[PDB]
């Protein structure tokens, strides 16, 4: 039965790319699929093959973050351990207040009313939303569409929400406050709708994280296999050529990238570094064992590679995971990046370290360990197999159809 | 079984876009999908979301055509009536000789050896090829991959081949000649492989043309539903407006300026998707007319009354799935004429030769498609026929089974 399906995401390429295979799975089953975001994302959407719907105006989140970068990683932005034991009421309340004020409102308020308008015009049966794109479920609820989160994340968001609600329930009436309900309930109120907790976590969650690495939660979870999409890609000629050393791939206060390259340059390895324009020229000499590129088809590159070094973004994490490649993640407690590192660390499939502790010695030693100690490849291979047993986007299409019939108009 | 699937197409965006939904259906089922063409198509492939594999060098087909332009529509380029009754041996042989020499070799020889090389490296289980991309089945056969045509076309190619083979069989040994076997068999020979007729028509044919509009043929046919993909698209702000009177769309002879002016005088709302310089070749835009460079045709055509176009598959197919009657002033080039006549015979639209298009014919044809409800009704039946065809999603397992049967 033919659906109109609206994908909604904040204007981050990295988030968009995680949604592309599911969007195309639904289009391939005959549904109409439109992808809505701020104008800044329009060009990115259009290169996915999917139809873009520009909504609202662009926001200044990136300028706010870079200009206030020294306040960025602090206890209130750390959602890496969402546990009752670690959160008093006022700690978890304060986390919701600051994340709503600084991140969620900046990302979403710039487009929410235009998204509601588009949903009113187009009448989607289903809205699939990136997990910080709260504009999405608002628009869905206004028109009675079914809606679900599509997760690139270890689900610290829904878990922190569970902690929040447990603490809220302990408070006297006078002390009860919910920044999410105030914000989203406020918007819903203007359109004559009530708040419901399902606008915070979706009616169900479509989850690309393997079950063994995901936080257990009380919500309807539909696992789906992660299929790599890292944006526009082509196969270069040099990809075929075998290097004859363990291949180490690097993708992107803390250890300069120039120094990372030089350390890796001295090692008995082959290095491919996918680095942006200006970082290319911030370096002087390219070591003999090292290739530097702007873009690389990571899924085509990573088969047989020994190590991927990255900051814990899902494209890298997921693509290394499906290729069984051990990961080294020097990162910070931002988004779920730390959880991405620690999940692999605890499973024995990779290594995480705080970015501030990264030195030439730690870099060298960590890489050596991931190359030489076979237990890393073996643990990575187990995770690969877990992903490979998860139903594909293709396979979950009927599940999504049934859930839409159950929950929608 | 997880497959590596290589799509192969000549460097035409219009051909590429017809393959995108099927490519993504297979990727969505967990297969690795790469799309190979000449370097000129790389940017187009990358905007589909699919991984591009540049192979070989660019060809000069378009320069050859424009520099030799006045030979374009001629009896030997007319494959619109591939019937034994209309082809002696020498007529059909001549068509194959000239199409191989001028079109197929130009399109394919520039990349075939590099595609064979890539196939040897990558070892695809399956090659899906655009119907004039004969480099594809060559590369497949060299590595033992299964391979299938994916059709945007009324299948004049396989039907003309059937005519050709019937006439070939009537000839004495000394007079027997096959340009397709010489060309593709020659290339296969270099790699130590034999010619087989399946490199001309595929091991099977995946067909986006509704059965009732397609030529009957003796081959393994897998019908699949056409899903519109017309390249990079966004929804513009103005699309919200309902027009309140019959909407007529025009994409891409009688000068375009005169077409606009005729349609400007009619009791209709007009949207014209026209390229840069044609925009400014006109003086006045009538009150009823909006002119744009790009339009998301699939989003535009719901509720429209008429689409006017030259018979390309993107337009034809997108109008078809929206049940919109079509007016096709065109020429006997590729399958464009068949695209027009198929709809005409079904009573769903009107075809006319482009040379006969006047203000009077334009006006009268549009009026008839708007006023006579039998056109919408016939269009609606074709819409329903397409809608009963299994989707790309639904045919994924069929393609998997056929690959197991026919491949390594």
């Amino acid at each position: 039965s033919h659906m109109r399906i609206l994908f909604a995401t904040v204007s981050e390429k990295s988030h968009l790319f995680t949604m592309v295979p599911l969007a195309w799975s639904l289009a391939a089953a005959g549904h109409e699929v439109h992808v809505a975001s701020n104008p800044a994302l329009t060009a990115s959407i259009k290169s996915t093959g999917l139809t873009a719907v520009p909504v609202g105006k662009d926001h200044n989140l990136h300028e706010m973050l870079t200009e206030n970068r020294d306040s960025l990683e602090n206890p209130l932005s750390d959602w890496s351990t969402p546990e009752l034991d670690r959160h008093s009421w006022e700690q978890v309340l304060m986390k919701f207040k600051v994340s709503v004020m600084f991140a969620y409102q900046t990302y979403n308020d710039c487009m929410v009313h235009e998204l509601v308008d588009y949903a009113r015009h187009w009448q989607p049966d289903l809205v699939i939303w990136d997990p910080v794109t709260y504009a999405g479920p608002v628009a869905a609820r206004v028109v009675g569409a079914a809606h679900a989160r599509l997760l690139w994340c270890i689900d610290i968001y829904a878990k922190m929400r569970e902690v929040f609600l447990a603490r809220l329930a302990e408070q006297p009436e006078e002390r009860r406050e919910d920044p999410m309900a105030d914000w989203l309930g406020g918007i819903l109120g203007r359109y004559g709708h009530t708040f419901d907790e399902e606008v915070v976590v979706g009616q169900w969650t479509i989850d690309q994280i393997p079950t063994s690495l995901q936080l257990p939660l009380s919500l309807r979870r539909v696992p789906v296999r992660y299929l790599p999409h890292n944006g526009p890609s082509e196969i270069p000629d040099w990809l075929r050529e075998a290097p004859g050393r363990p291949r180490v791939v690097l993708t992107s206060t803390f250890m300069p990238v120039a120094d990372m390259i030089n350390t890796l340059g001295s090692m008995d390895i082959d290095v491919v570094a996918a680095l942006p324009p200006e970082e290319v020229e911030a370096l002087e000499k390219v070591p003999a064992n090292t290739r530097i590129v702007d873009f690389v088809p990571l899924h085509a590159l990573l088969p047989g590679a020994s190590v991927l070094i990255h900051h814990g973004g899902f494209g890298s994490w997921g693509t290394a995971l499906v290729n069984g490649v051990p990961q080294f993640i020097p990162t910070i407690r931002y988004a779920d990046w730390w959880n991405k590192g620690t999940s692999l660390h605890e499973a024995g499939a990779g290594l995480v370290v705080h970015a501030s502790e990264l030195t030439a010695e730690v870099l060298r030693e960590s890489v050596e360990r991931l190359v030489e100690d076979a237990s890393y490849r073996e643990a990575a291979e187990r995770l690969r197999e877990e992903n490979q047993r998860t139903p594909t986007p293709h396979d979950v299409v009927p599940v999504i159809e049934e859930l839409t019939a159950e929950h929608g108009r």
